């Protein structure tokens, strides 16, 4: 209380976010501190339940229908002469059950980044991909490489060829009907372990193993965000970020997030957190800041998008969002993304056939919302 606290993922520029928390205590007095925790996501709705926690949080639009369903964040209320200085669909984003519940900052999606220097030219199929693993790993290095532990990197194949989340319909999404156990999903996460078992990709590579890979230049492509390109940029590596590869003749469909800035329900200070949001943090000059430190993607404050639209990465990581869908922002996210979480590591270990994965994935209790017991409640 009296100070501002922000939480904002360790991948995101906190660093650049810091800085505009300077620029705003030197002109209110009042100390912001950011921090970075680990599984923030999960951790908010812990500790934030009992009143606890940051005053604003940061974290892609998809998760805040379950805080705002749980009474967890506090209802934005910009002014309309604000509201026309972010893109409409961006707004749209973080509105839950009519009322808008946090502030948008940048839209992200997934890309295919590659090493130049050892593909000069990206790959324009999924399928050839191993062909070209087999090249390299003569050479003493690997084709591709990217994070296997968040199932949001491996969607976008999951996706290609049919996979969805949960059918939307009527202006509604449907959570009886997921999409993760069709044709086109298991067609995707099929491809993807076979990878696996062809020794073309490892089990349990992560978000830093693949990281320090690439840029190191020890692998020839990585799938990552665009807060991502900064390291690359001092590993020095001969960098392009492209269009995924397409399955099947299909484009890869990422699902697109929209970073956003929620203010938690309990915080005393959400007057402060207003000023911050709207006054310093979504300015040309706020973001830029951010940006610099760690790019943000495609920003939806229309005045400083203008000026990233002649960055040709901004350009690619646009193409990429165009052929993925925005996130559903329903309470059921959380549940989905675990199910998923858990079928691609357990058909990507063995430990489960892709067929058997995804079944159990699509009738998970916790997103379905019901179970029809075989028995009842009783005794005999
Ligand atoms: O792996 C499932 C998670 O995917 C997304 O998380 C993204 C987030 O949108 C993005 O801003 C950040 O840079 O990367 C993470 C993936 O590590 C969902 O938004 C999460 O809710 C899911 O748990």
């Amino acid at each position: 209380e009296g100070k501002l606290v922000i939480w904002i993922n360790g991948d995101k520029g906190y660093n650049g976010l810091a800085e505009v928390g300077k620029k705003f205590e030197k002109d209110t007095g009042i100390k912001v501190t950011v921090e970075h925790p680990d599984k923030l996501e999960e951790k908010f709705p812990q500790v934030a339940a009992t009143g606890d926690g940051p005053d604003i949080i940061f974290w892609a639009h998809d998760r805040f229908g379950g805080y705002a369903q749980s009474g967890l964040l506090a209802e934005i209320t910009p002014d309309k002469a604000f509201q026309d200085k972010l893109y409409p669909f961006t707004w749209d984003a973080v509105r839950y059950n009519g009322k808008l519940i946090a502030y948008p900052i940048a839209v992200e999606a997934l890309s295919l980044i590659y090493n130049k220097d050892l593909l000069p030219n990206p790959p324009k199929t999924w399928e050839e991909i191993p062909a070209l693993d087999k090249e390299l790993k003569a050479k003493g290095k690997s084709a591709l490489m990217f994070n296997l532990q968040e199932p949001y990197f491996t969607w976008p194949l999951i996706a290609a060829d049919g996979g969805y989340a949960f059918k939307y319909e009527n202006g509604k999404y449907d959570i009886k009907d997921v999409g993760v156990d069709n044709a086109g999903a298991k067609a995707g996460l099929t491809f993807l372990v076979d990878l696996i078992k062809n020794k073309h990709m490892n089990a349990d590579t992560d978000y830093s193993i693949a990281e320090a890979a690439f840029n190191k230049g020890e692998t020839a492509m990585t799938i990552n965000g665009p807060w991502a390109w900064s390291n690359i940029d001092t590993s020095k590596v001969n960098y392009g970020v492209t269009v995924l590869p397409t399955f099947k003749g299909q484009p890869s469909k990422p699902f697109v997030g929209v970073l956003s800035a929620g203010i938690n329900a309990a915080s005393p200070n959400k007057e402060l957190a207003k000023e911050f949001l709207e006054n310093y943090l979504l300015t040309d000059e706020g973001l830029e800041a951010v940006n610099k430190d760690k790019p943000l993607g495609a920003v939806a404050l229309k005045s400083y998008e203008e000026e990233l639209a002649k960055d040709p990465r901004i350009a690619a990581t646009m193409e990429n969002a165009q052929k993925g869908e925005i996130m559903p922002n329903i309470p059921q996210m959380s549940a989905f993304w675990y199910a998923v979480r858990t079928a691609v590591i357990n058909a990507a270990s063995g430990r489960q056939t892709v067929d058997e994965a995804l079944k159990d994935g699509s009738q998970d209790p916790r997103v379905r919302g019901l179970y029809f017991p075989a028995g009842g409640s009783e005794c005999c």
